[PDB]
């Protein structure tokens, strides 16, 4: 066991081993409480987060635990990994409070977005990174469900990771007006339409990869009826195939009532474009779910000539997911978290 020490930060008490120093408070609160902070044993500048209340209830008590599932499992160059989680308790009988280590990020693609001016060659990397991480999460059965410029990190050397995983299910209001937190979602899941899968992913990153051609939002709706007008403007409207998928009645009456609308040529939409760029946003912004490219074709188009090593676009581990669907006890939920507290091992 480490020694521990105490300190105040910002009507907060944090005990945390002595390897990590210069403690100070940063973000915007996104991801949870979190300080940067020079983790003495490896040299790197750290992100450490403590977790609010994470036993108040069964709801927070199995979003702890899922949380530090899906973090001890990632383990890909394109992807947030854990480098540390801790806790002061000596026992079960004492332990309240949970405490994780990351790399601290600095910008995120929103920052690049907005500043810089970005070559061809930069958005074949960028987005070759993002499929390259998707192919990896995609292939242990995992959904992100949130891809969006402000959970990708982005270095001085345009190499990229992944954020968000096993933070609160987003809520309707968070999701309501003008906002950038439903500007990426995939139709089937803003609407309900029907029982969703990984392709909702492959949606997101056409919505990315757009915005870093054009400088632009691709679909900035000003509600959730605004934004399904402006997406099927520009890919046409259902046929009576995609019709017959949507299992909501209402949704298929309201979709219905809509005057029908052919797809629009992506060449006079994403004008001066490499027409392989083109190529492969008519393949991800496809409105039927089940058509869509997956990750693992994405890599292999020509887009990405200069980049796709087939011996070097790594699979994960097999990820059971088996507890999502248990139900437990407070108490059960804490003694299962505190079992991966004390069995983890740190990277290389
Ligand atoms: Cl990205 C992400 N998802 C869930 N928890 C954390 C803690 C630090 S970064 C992070
Ligand atoms: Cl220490
Ligand atoms: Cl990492
Ligand atoms: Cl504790
Ligand atoms: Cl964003
Ligand atoms: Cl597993
Ligand atoms: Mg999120």
């Amino acid at each position: 066991r480490p020694t521990f020490y105490r300190q105040e930060l910002n009507k907060t008490i944090w005990e945390v081993p002595e390897r990590y120093q210069n403690l100070s408070p940063v973000g915007s609160g996104a991801y949870g409480s979190v300080c940067a902070a020079f983790d003495t044993k490896t040299g790197h500048r750290v992100a450490v987060k403590k977790l609010s209340r994470p036993f108040q209830s069964i709801i927070h008590a199995k979003r702890t635990y899922r949380e530090l599932r899906l973090l001890k499992h990632m383990k890909h160059e394109n992807v947030i990994g854990l480098l540390d989680v801790f806790t002061p308790a000596r026992s079960l009988e004492e332990f309240n409070d949970v405490y994780l280590v990351t790399h601290l990020m600095g910008a995120d693609l929103n920052n690049i977005v907005k500043c810089q001016k970005l070559t061809d060659d930069h958005v074949q990397f960028l987005i070759y990174q993002i499929l390259r991480g998707l192919k990896y999460i995609h292939s242990a059965d995992i959904i992100h469900r949130d891809l969006k410029p402000s959970n990708l990190a982005v270095n001085e050397d345009c190499e990229l990771k992944i954020l968000d995983f096993g933070l609160a299910r987003h809520t309707d209001d968070e999701m309501t007006g003008y906002v950038a937190t439903r500007w990426y979602r995939a139709p089937e899941i803003m609407l309900n339409w029907m029982h969703y899968n990984q392709t909702v992913d492959i949606w997101s990153v056409g919505c990315i990869m757009a915005e870093l051609l054009t400088g632009r939002t691709l679909f900035p709706g000003t509600d959730h009826i605004d934004q399904l007008k402006l997406i099927l403007r520009l890919v046409g409207t259902p046929g009576a195939e995609l019709l017959k998928k949507i299992s909501s009645e209402s949704a298929r009456n309201y979709i219905q009532s809509l005057a029908q609308m052919p797809k629009m040529n992506f060449a006079n939409v994403f004008i001066g474009a490499n027409p392989l760029a083109v190529d492969l946003l008519e393949k991800m912004l496809v409105l039927d779910s089940d058509k869509r490219i997956t990750a693992a074709q994405a890599l292999a188009h020509a887009y990405f000539a200069q980049y796709h090593d087939p011996d070097d676009e790594p699979v994960a581990d097999p990820y059971d997911q088996s507890f999502e669907s248990r139900d437990l006890l407070i108490d059960e939920w804490k003694s299962l978290t505190y079992d991966e507290v004390i069995s983890f091992v740190p990277p290389p």
